[PDB]
């Protein structure tokens, strides 16, 4: 006796549920999903050996480490429930057209999502699209990206761009300018590494940047507090988020940044899992407000009265003698509750500003004035002067840069290696190729390194699975 909108919310809500992916903690001590697609840039570390930082410091990742499995099996179970909600959803014949159409939209915006994080960073990959019953054998194979992408992803988007979604959402649903942010990505993806699709694909990409931009329905922050301000959950840049609430799933991200065993917090115990390298902080332009105490990240705190005696020096001043990442420091979580209600950004305004300008000059060979407004903004909210262009390379370069800079620790670095192979080098600030690049600790990236390995226990389990080569 759920009435036929209930049951169909009920179906069309369980698309969101493996959205816990994107940022949830892991077995071990300061592990979260996050941490795959961090630590292998180069300009991230651990003070907390528990996280396997190691593994992946010493180019020994295998089919055995961290955080592989949890994405695996939590964007799998993600598609099933998708493929299972979009199955349902068909079968309503009463309840109003318009109403179904928008929450199928929301489901296929989903199930592309799922995908495009398992193709980008396992490569080929199981292609399933139908209820688990229905498959002909459930030993599958995994199929090649370039089918992933024009199978599933891209006509999933195609759809979910024609249905009736809302153009923007403040509480967390899905809308058109989601879509649109995902698609733009999954265009300038295809345009570059692994499939190299083509420059149309440059050109596809900016057409759906440039309609979020048009939309006037989000707006840049004017500083950077509001990326770790609660209040600004679903608003402002934000367009799709991981949704963390004090009456639904507290955001404990927020103890890997903070440093490890040091008192500074209302937690029992922080990490220290996800540390800046000094190279990438002191890599920034001279000058720019991101690199300013307590704007992205900070080298002093005080010590929290639950963790210190009254008296004690700590309590005045500590010294972390370090940088830390401050970025998404909720201060009344570190300070007074420890149960942060601070989400955590899929796709924000800035992001898809940076992917406009990088599929128009990609494009059209040449930034339009458009591009070149977006850079100086950029660069304007960090203190810094208008860019002067010299050449469409050398614009490329500096969108690239704003990428790094502005969008660091965000999950964001790791995929924009992989779809240009370059890797950005901290001391020269030249773009590198990523086979070959050497890293802060001696290691020289190679071929096996632009793909994570299937996770064994998923090749124990169907031995049809291949392995990406190297592991
Ligand atoms: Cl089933």
């Amino acid at each position: 006796k759920l009435t036929s909108k209930e049951s169909a919310l009920a179906l069309t809500n369980s698309a969101y549920l493996k959205n816990t992916v994107f940022n949830k903690m892991t077995p071990g001590w300061g592990c979260n999903t996050i941490l795959l697609l961090e630590y292998m840039t180069g300009k991230a570390t651990s003070e907390n050996s528990q996280s396997n930082y190691k593994d992946f410091q010493d180019l020994l990742v295998s089919d055995r480490s961290l955080y592989i499995e949890d994405w695996w099996q939590d964007c799998y179970a993600g598609i099933a429930n998708c493929n299972l909600a979009l199955q349902k959803l068909g079968e309503f014949e009463n309840l109003d057209a318009s109403l179904v159409n928008g929450y199928m939209a929301e489901v296929k915006f989903m199930r592309a999502l799922y995908y495009f994080y398992l193709v980008r960073i396992f490569g080929d990959v199981p292609k399933i699209t139908t209820v688990q019953s229905e498959l002909g054998e459930l030993q599958v194979s995994r199929a090649p990206v370039k089918e992933i992408y024009d199978e599933i992803i891209i006509p999933d988007l195609l759809e979910a761009e024609q249905s009736d979604l809302a153009f923007s959402d403040h509480t967390g649903r899905v809308s058109m300018g989601a879509v649109k942010a995902l698609l733009a990505d999954v265009y300038l993806t295809y345009a570059g590494y692994p499939l190299q699709g083509g420059k149309s694909y440059y050109a596809e990409s900016a057409k759906r940047s440039l309609e979020v931009i048009k939309s006037n329905e989000y707006t840049l922050f004017t500083d950077y507090e509001s990326l770790r301000l609660p209040s600004q959950n679903n608003k402002g840049e934000f367009i799709y988020q991981v949704q963390f609430s004090l009456n639904k799933r507290h955001n404990e991200s927020v103890r890997i940044f903070l440093p490890s065993r040091s008192g500074i917090s209302a937690y029992d115990l922080e990490y220290g899992s996800l540390i800046p390298t000094k190279e990438f902080v002191e890599s920034f332009e001279k000058g720019d407000k991101r690199t300013e105490e307590k704007q992205y990240f900070f080298t002093n705190y005080k010590g929290h009265p639950s963790k210190f005696s009254p008296g004690a020096a700590e309590l005045e001043f500590m010294d972390l003698n370090g940088y830390y990442i401050y970025k998404f420091f909720d201060q009344v979580a570190v300070d007074n509750t420890a149960k942060s209600d601070l989400n955590w950004s899929v796709y924000r305004y800035t992001d898809v500003l940076l992917m406009y300008a990088e599929a128009q000059v990609n494009a059209d060979g040449t930034p339009n004035q458009q591009s070149i407004d977006i850079v100086n903004q950029i660069r304007g909210r960090a203190g810094l002067a208008p860019f002067k262009q010299t050449n469409a390379s050398a614009f490329l370069e500096e969108v690239w840069d704003q990428r790094y800079f502005d969008l660091c620790y965000e999950n964001k670095m790791w995929f924009d290696m992989l779809r240009t192979r370059k890797i950005r080098d901290d001391k020269s600030g030249e773009y590198v190729d990523f086979i070959g690049y050497k890293t802060n600790w001696g290691k020289v990236y190679t071929e096996t390194q632009l793909l994570f390995p299937i996770p064994l226990s998923e090749r124990q389990a169907n031995p049809n699975l291949t392995q990406n080569q190297g592991y």
